[PDB]
């Protein structure tokens, strides 16, 4: 792979906006990182605690998957584990934004729900 790998993987896993904004336009043109072989595997929020109200969280899985499964590959999760889980977190609250009163409480409830479903491994 590229030698920039570990700084563009870097780059798709900060809490920042900037760096989901950046995540979500390489996800939509995954081909044209081809030459980065990321693993773009993802099962999305099925395997997320439940989500009564339905909020539209696949894509803060979608990146949290390609954290996981990228860090693991290059064998140093542990370290970025909890950058990772933190960036879960603030996917999810950008979604909840973009809602008001009681809403807007049950989405942070859920993205807190969601989130402490995997800060619970470590």
């Amino acid at each position: 792979a590229p030698a920039d790998k570990p700084q563009v993987l870097a780059s798709f896993t900060q809490t920042s906006a900037s760096s989901q904004n950046a995540w979500l336009a390489a996800n939509r043109n995954q081909s044209a990182w081809a030459a980065y072989e990321f693993d773009w595997s993802t099962d999305l929020c099925t395997q997320a605690p439940d989500n009564p109200f339905g909020f539209p969280f696949n894509t803060a899985c979608a990146r949290h998957d390609f954290g996981y499964r990228n860090y693991k590959a290059a064998g140093s999760f542990d370290a970025n584990k909890s950058r990772i889980d933190s960036a879960f977190y603030e996917d999810m609250k950008r979604v909840c934004t973009g809602y008001t009163g009681e809403k807007n409480t049950a989405c942070n409830s859920t993205a807190w729900t969601y989130y402490q479903a995997v800060k619970i491994f470590g």
